[PDB]
DNA sequence: GGATTACACCCAAGACACCAGGCACGAGACAGAAAAAAACAACGAAAACGGCCACCACCCAAACACACCAAACACAAGA
């Protein structure tokens, strides 16, 4: 497993305020993932056919 | 009446529904409700007996008068 970047941990890095690092531990070393919006009524309900 | 009560990490151990009355269909019986007839109200037609005008005579009502009684100004008495 991983190990948790829990809240506290957020506290200091926003107190260092390191904003890339607290970016890229909570997306790019976590569930980072790509969805696409509609423009017109902002819901998840674009179907997307990427090929 | 609800709602919140440290943070991180390690390990092990058990279960990962079974079994029982309701829906459908599955058939009777008085009750939810429908059909009928006979004693219920009235009205048409005949019978004779109760109701209305006479006739009628005896009992209650009015007039006359009697004596009797209740009563009312006032001459007299009285404080
Ligand atoms: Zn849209």
């Amino acid at each position: 497993g991983g190990l948790r970047f829990g809240e506290m941990e957020r506290d200091c890095m926003i107190a260092h305020g390191a904003a890339g690092f607290l970016k890229e531990r909570l997306m790019e070393a976590s569930d980072a993932f790509r969805v696409h919006v509609c423009g017109i009524c902002g819901l998840m309900s674009v179907i997307a056919n990427l090929k």
